[PDB]
Formats: C-alpha cells, sequence, structure tokens
C-alpha cells in the first residue's frame, strides 16, 4: 500500500513570474502576462448567471478598463487597454514584466505533451506534464478549482506557450485554447452540455498505474488468471473503457519487465475490477481506478529498469 501517486515536478523557467489574476465583477481567474499585456479566458466578464448564453460583444462594451482589476501579487497592474480575441480578453496594463522570457504562441495537438503551471487561488503550486487527449481534453485534478492557467514546452531559452485553461466539464476532463483563444476542439465558452466524448476512461494510464501500485506494495487485485487482447477489449467498450491496441502493450514493456507481470495478466485483473468493483479496496490510496497518469509518468517517478 502506498500514501498515492505524485505526478513528476518539471521545470517552469520563470513562467512563474508571468502569472497575475484578473478580476471582473465577482470572478476571479489566473491570467498570462508578457511585456505591457494580459491574457486571461474572456468569462471572467460573466457573472454565473451569464453562461447559459453569453454575448460577449454587449457584455464587454459594458465595461472600462477600471472594470479589470489585475493583481500580481501584492502589486496591482493598471488596464490601460481592453480588447477580446476570439475567447480570450487582451489587457494592456501600464507597465511591462521584467521577467518575461523569450516566447512564442505555437499550437500543437493531441499527443504531444506540455508543461502545465496550476494556480490555487493564485500562487503557483507546482509545474505539470499533459497530453492531449485525442478528443482535445486534459485529464488533471490540480486544475480543479484553477483556470485560465497556461501550458507550455521550453526549448533551450525560448518558452512555447500552447494552452490556457478554461473550463472544467462536467466528466472531470478539461478544455482550453491555444494562446490565440480558439478552443481545442468543440468546446465553447457557455454553460452547455458539450462534454459528449470525454467519459471514455484510458486504459493505458490505469494499466500503468496498476503496475505502479504493484511495485509499491500493492498485490491484492492481482489473480493468477489471464486473457487474450481481443476478450479484453471485450469488456473494454462495456465500461467504456479505451480498447487496447497490440501497440499500447509495447509500451507497457518496460514495467511489465521490472514487476515481471506480463501486460495480459494485468488486464486479466483489471477485468476483474470492472466486472466487480473494488469492494470498499483500495489501490495506492484510492477507492477508484485511476487513469491521470500516463506509462511514462509512472515509470518516471517509479525509475526501476534502466533504458
Amino acid at each position: 500500500g502506498s500514501s498515492g501517486f505524485r505526478k513528476m515536478a518539471f521545470p517552469s523557467g520563470k513562467v512563474e513570474g508571468c502569472m497575475v489574476q484578473v478580476t471582473c465583477g465577482t470572478t476571479t481567474l489566473n491570467g498570462l502576462w508578457l511585456d505591457d499585456t494580459v491574457y486571461c479566458p474572456r468569462h471572467v466578464i460573466c457573472t454565473a448567471e451569464d453562461m447559459l448564453n453569453p454575448n460577449y460583444e454587449d457584455l464587454l462594451i459594458r465595461k472600462s478598463n477600471h472594470s479589470f482589476l489585475v493583481q500580481a501579487g501584492n502589486v496591482q497592474l493598471r488596464v490601460i487597454g481592453h480588447s477580446m480575441q476570439n475567447c480570450l480578453l487582451r489587457l494592456k496594463v501600464d507597465t511591462s514584466n521584467p521577467k518575461t522570457p523569450k516566447y512564442k504562441f505555437v499550437r500543437i495537438q493531441p499527443g504531444q505533451t506540455f508543461s502545465v503551471l496550476a494556480c490555487y487561488n493564485g500562487s503557483p503550486s507546482g509545474v505539470y506534464q499533459c497530453a492531449m487527449r485525442p478528443n482535445h481534453t486534459i485529464k488533471g485534478s490540480f486544475l480543479n478549482g484553477s483556470c485560465g492557467s497556461v501550458g507550455f514546452n521550453i526549448d533551450y531559452d525560448c518558452v512555447s506557450f500552447c494552452y490556457m485553461h478554461h473550463m472544467e466539464l462536467p466528466t472531470g476532463v478539461h478544455a482550453g485554447t491555444d494562446l490565440e483563444g480558439k478552443f481545442y476542439g468543440p468546446f465553447v465558452d457557455r454553460q452547455t452540455a458539450q462534454a459528449a466524448g470525454t467519459d471514455t476512461t484510458i486504459t493505458l494510464n490505469v494499466l500503468a498505474w496498476l503496475y505502479a501500485a504493484v511495485i509499491n506494495g500493492d498485490r491484492w487485485f492481482l489473480n493468477r488468471f489471464t486473457t487474450t487482447l481481443n476478450d479484453f477489449n471485450l469488456v473494454a467498450m462495456k465500461y467504456n473503457y479505451e480498447p487496447l491496441t497490440q501497440d499500447h502493450v509495447d509500451i507497457l514493456g518496460p514495467l511489465s519487465a521490472q514487476t515481471g507481470i506480463a501486460v495480459l495478466d494485468m488486464c486479466a485483473a483489471l477485468k476483474e475490477l470492472l466486472q466487480n468493483g473494488m469492494n470498499g479496496r483500495t489501490i495506492l490510496g484510492s477507492t477508484i481506478l485511476e487513469d491521470e497518469f500516463t506509462p511514462f509518468d509512472v515509470v518516471a517517478q517509479c525509475s526501476g529498469v534502466t533504458f
């Protein structure tokens, strides 16, 4: 047994210095501060009510430069200009962020990983690695209660801002846009049922997670049965799981080598936890199967065999 899984801590390269808080009305979210400009989700101008059907074009002409309170710690950046870029809100401040790095605005895609700086109430609370699900969402509990946080990659001395968090979908995943205000995926910045096809559980991660568990003591969930790749995916879909490809099986080769448990034998164990549940039982201090951690996040912390 263990006290839970922790995700690797990646570099930030002074990205934490570009974080500020934007407050219009009763809403307060995170924003990106570069030079003399501030970026943040435009729904910061919407009160809980104006979410069922907001027309930002008019909700904006009802705000001035005073309407916005930009904070950089105990320091306030005075808004001397405001415009709108798609779903982002552009704000011109009366000063440039001294610790602004060489950057650019790229727009990655599903599969590509990037670091994300989560902000609890404001202060930076860690940099994490996340990938863009094929449906264009991201699974991470650290983004809960956040918003307006940013994702990026570092190449030498240049920061590549590629993402901004807007709203959390009821399915537990998060939707964001690139740094031009254009959403990644069929999502929108309004309160509406739009989380269709985001409830699919990532088999690859659960498995990895299950390996991470075995590596730290948890074994009870390991029966001595087995299953074919086909007979597994049969159950995979029944419970809304990603059918596993022989390709995915390769990815889980390092861990299978380390623990000495064949990937198919780990599936027979998973298939059980899906047809019977855990029964108030636990795995790495969890009563539900986790899938926020990829095979790489696991191998990272739980090193093991070297390659």
